């Protein structure tokens, strides 16, 4: 217990601190907006946890503060384990969050990119037409398509390659709360439940548009300018809630990020600490 070997605890820690930093700078740089995004995020936390288990077996001693102030975060084994649990069971989840929620926002950015189609001149200067028809066909189209169970919908749980996982009504409701989801958000699925993208704007959407009343013969709605600007507004205020409910799921996502990042910051910091001992020598 007395042959010391620094060179070879620098090389241990070097090759640790160096795989953490490459997972970190993939986990801070990748948005989590696309499978191929979020499987790159996996792939780092895989090799985050492969590098603390090569480092487990490396040797290296802890001093009793770095073991400490390992138990106290989260001895390699354990801290390997919880940071394993956390990249998959709670940021992963936030992941496939974010990347069902972008597609489903770009499915009604694409819609709402169609408006200025269906709004057309009126009779005079003091009136418009709204093709409501075109406009509530296409809203009615994007919920039929979002209302469905498969992986275009569901947030919780992450899918994978075959059927549909699903979670316990506790488990799923966790997450309804977690992620400040209205109640129609969570869904039975066969042995389970799963939550959903929230439909309720696009919903109201439409009925505000049958609420301006049955269109001419050309499926299309004249209106005064007035009522056009009342229903324009009431319309806005329905994309600012889905808007919100995307800000509200995106921040929440970059701060589980912050969280397993924090985690991040302890083993790059304890590695460093180790690093610095083996470098150091008393005079
Ligand atoms: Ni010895």
């Amino acid at each position: 217990g007395h042959m010391e070997h620094r060179g070879t605890d620098i090389i241990s820690l070097s090759q640790a601190a160096t795989k953490i930093h490459q997972a970190q700078q993939t986990l801070q740089s990748t948005p989590p907006i696309s499978e191929e995004n979020n499987d790159e995020r996996t792939l780092a936390r895989q090799q985050l946890t492969s590098s603390l288990n090569a480092l487990a077996k490396s040797g290296v001693s802890l001093s009793a503060e770095q073991n400490e102030n390992l138990r106290s975060a989260f001895i390699w084994d354990m801290v390997s384990q919880n940071i394993s649990a956390i990249g998959d069971s709670y940021l992963g989840v936030y992941e496939n969050v974010v990347a069902v929620y972008t597609d489903f926002y770009q499915a009604f950015s694409d819609i709402l990119s169609k408006m200025g189609g269906w709004l057309l001149p009126g009779k005079d200067g003091n009136t418009v037409k709204l093709d409501v028809t075109s406009l509530k066909n296409d809203l009615n189209s994007l919920v039929n398509k979002y209302n469905q169970i498969n992986s275009n919908t569901v947030l919780f749980p992450a899918q994978s390659g075959s059927g549909v996982k699903v979670a316990t009504e506790a488990e799923a409701r966790q997450w309804l709360s977690e992620l400040n989801l209205p109640n129609s958000c969570l869904k039975s699925y066969g042995s389970g439940y799963v939550v959903t993208v929230d439909l309720t704007p696009l919903q109201k959407m439409v009925q505000d548009i049958d609420g301006l009343g049955a269109p001419g013969k050309d499926s299309k709605l004249e209106m005064d300018n007035a009522k056009y600007q009342a229903w324009q507004s009431g319309f806005k205020a329905q994309e600012e809630n889905m808007k919100t409910t995307l800000q509200t799921l995106t921040q929440k996502y970059s701060n589980a990020n912050s969280l397993y990042d924090n985690l991040v910051k302890v083993l790059s910091s304890t590695i460093s600490s180790s690093l610095e001992t083996a470098k150091s020598f008393l005079q």
